[PDB]
RNA sequence: GCGGUGGAAACUACCAAGCUGGAGUACGGUAGGGGCAGAGGGAAUUUCCGGUGGAGCGGUGAAAUGCGUAGAGAUCGGAAAGA
């Protein structure tokens, strides 16, 4: 079990080839997280929007023991995954509070690496 | 062409004396990532130290090497580091 309450954080790493969705309560204990490459396909597949809903609805569908009404998502990251989790979690409909990105925006900090060039 | 000699004085030069618009200086402002030195700053990244949780994370045109049950990544806190 947990602490039992049900108002809880949710990170959504969406990653640029894959998402994660973890969910946590206010402390920073995770109650559950589950990733594309949880949800069985791994590959090119993960980190598509229906990895992002089918992990996100693996994710959140597994706190119905808990069963949180006062949801709020903290998503993080640039991806095709943002949009799906989001309609995901409405799609599961729970009191979502509050959506919000606390994405890492740089000072020009370290060198990001070389140009691809393909 | 060179030399001697007699004349001219506009121009270059010369002698002397003034002039100011050229140029500077004095003064009052004024704008500036001009330079150098000293202090101070916070994001971010990495690593370490803790709490959670348990199987992938990361990556690609597609994969793989790597890392991961010795608990990775994710999340919250604690430091430190250089740029």
């Amino acid at each position: 079990s947990a602490r039992k309450i049900p108002k809880g954080v949710i990170h959504v790493q969406a990653s640029f080839n894959n998402t994660i969705v973890t969910v946590t309560d206010v402390r920073g204990r995770v109650v559950s997280w589950a990733s594309a490459g949880t949800c069985g396909f791994r590959g090119t597949k993960r980190g598509t929007p229906f990895a992002a809903q089918t992990a996100a609805g693996n994710a959140i569908r597994t706190v119905v023991e808990q069963g949180m009404q006062r949801a709020e998502v903290m998503i993080k990251g640039p991806g095709l995954g943002r949009d799906a989790a989001l309609r995901a979690i409405r799609r599961s409909g729970i009191l979502l509070s509050f959506v919000r990105d606390v994405t890492p925006m740089p000072h020009n900090g370290c060198r990001p690496p070389k140009k691809r060039r393909v």
